[PDB]
């Protein structure tokens, strides 16, 4: 049975391993804030059916740490995510994500979170259908299901 | 400038170092307890004021606490316990507290890897974060 092709993940062996790649297309992102700055903490993936039913996951975010600020990714309709890069670095001693930007065919949203710490890219070639890594308080790894 | 033996400790490399040898007496143990049940996640140690409290570093909620009470002619003279397994942590599971006079405990869950020690217990040192992750003694015959 063929499963779609893989990159990365990028990031280190903290939390746990999870996956998302949903059957329609991801519309809508948040990433979610800690710390009161620009600290990305978690990611929500989400993909809204026909029938106004919605696939979704959220990663990330596993412990007491206040959500203290949202930023949002809308995929539109002739729009899909082709990329993404970012940085790994410490945040309260864990290395995690850090930032994150996502490109669609249409333009790159982000950067999302601080740019600081180890970067890290997607191969320029294709469409995500997709993304797993490893969360636990944040997000410890992340990368993507592809499909050309 | 001679310092305390110390005995230990036992446990394991997670969460940070902590120490605590005061000059006055220890009279008081707190165990403080979480998850509703018979789980040990922090211990405070108090004099006749100098105090610590290790572990409990989590939002973790107090479900419930036990004490020792250290007579006036009682002191701290051995501890045991096990460590162990409680929510895919290697931490302290349960501990006994030996004096002169008794062995006051256990507290918490007898499950996991027991350890005990080979006298007057004069100060605590250890690792902690949310749980308590190691435990020794400062010793003084
Ligand atoms: C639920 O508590 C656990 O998770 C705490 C947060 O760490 C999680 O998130 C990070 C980032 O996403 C991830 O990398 C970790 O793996 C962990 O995720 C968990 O992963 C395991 C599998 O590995 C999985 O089973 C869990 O489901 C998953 N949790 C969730 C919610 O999904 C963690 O605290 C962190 O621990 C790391 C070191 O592992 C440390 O660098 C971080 O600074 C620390 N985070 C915070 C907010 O303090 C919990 O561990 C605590 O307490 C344990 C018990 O006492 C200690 O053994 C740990 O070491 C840690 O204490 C910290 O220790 C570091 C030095 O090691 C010290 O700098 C910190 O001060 C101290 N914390 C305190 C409060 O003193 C536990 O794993």
């Amino acid at each position: 049975v063929p499963m779609d092709t893989i990159s990365g993940p990028w990031g280190n062996n903290g939390g746990n391993f999870w996956s998302f790649r949903p059957v329609n297309k991801i519309n809508q992102i948040v990433i979610s804030y800690g710390g009161g700055g620009n600290n990305p903490i978690a990611l929500t993936f989400s993909s809204t059916k026909a029938d106004g039913s919605k696939d979704t996951i959220t990663v990330g975010g596993g412990g007491p740490d206040s959500i203290t600020g949202t930023e949002m990714v809308n995929i539109g309709t002739d729009e899909y995510l082709t990329g993404i890069s970012g940085t790994f670095g410490i945040y309260l001693d864990n290395n995690v994500l850090r930032s994150i930007t996502f490109t669609t065919n249409l333009k790159a949203h982000g950067p999302y979170g601080q740019k600081v710490g180890t970067p890290f890219s997607s191969a320029n070639v294709n469409e995500i259908v997709g993304f797993l890594g490893r969360s636990g308080y944040y997000v410890d790894a992340i990368g993507t299901y592809n499909r050309h």
